[PDB]
């Protein structure tokens, strides 16, 4: 298993992000959200929230504790393709602690399931 | 962010297995286990487990699980260096769901921290 494979493989949603854009994301992800990979390739993370004011809330939460720590984990409502609203687990590393919303890797899981 | 880095940069423990053995690791899978990734490289899941018995224990309910479903995921109890047992949230896909102990990809997360609800 080479690490492509293993990335689109993995059992757990997988983001490659820039500046909150998805650049690239597994089939895990897309099945999560109840959606294609293509959907979700060049997308903002925005869509994926309860509505652009939690983006913007849960934002400003990541910054902080990603730039004190160099990491970041939390849970916290989604919503699916179609509205469906779920808890879902994300950890997030960033390149640089000090760009902590830049060019990152970013995983997604399921709570309710 | 190319696919090697993100298997290496990734906040939360990576494997690369074929038959419960450690093929490859990231920095995070060492740091849970309180090793270096030389350490794991190489080496059986089972070294992991507060004990064979339970290494083999969890095997079997991994692969009827793995099986049927494709996927498996569960909190259980492991070992660190030095034998400090803890929890962690671990999730697997093998490659073949038929054989659902050969080559896979396996997460771990350690469960010791205070969860973060944002
Ligand atoms: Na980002
Ligand atoms: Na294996």
């Amino acid at each position: 298993i080479d690490y492509k494979t293993a990335f689109h493989l993995a059992p757990i949603g997988l983001v490659l992000s820039r500046d909150r854009v998805i650049e690239d994301c597994n089939d895990e992800l897309a099945a999560i959200f109840r959606c294609a990979r293509a959907d979700l390739i060049g997308r903002s993370f925005e869509v994926l929230y309860p509505s652009s004011d939690e983006f913007e809330r849960i934002g400003e939460r990541i910054s902080p504790v990603m730039i004190a720590h160099g990491s970041y984990a939390d849970d916290r409502i989604m919503k699916r393709a179609g509205g469906e609203l779920f808890w879902c687990h994300v950890t997030g590393r960033a390149l640089d602690r000090t760009a902590p919303l830049a060019a990152g890797v970013w995983t997604f899981e399921d709570l309710s399931a």
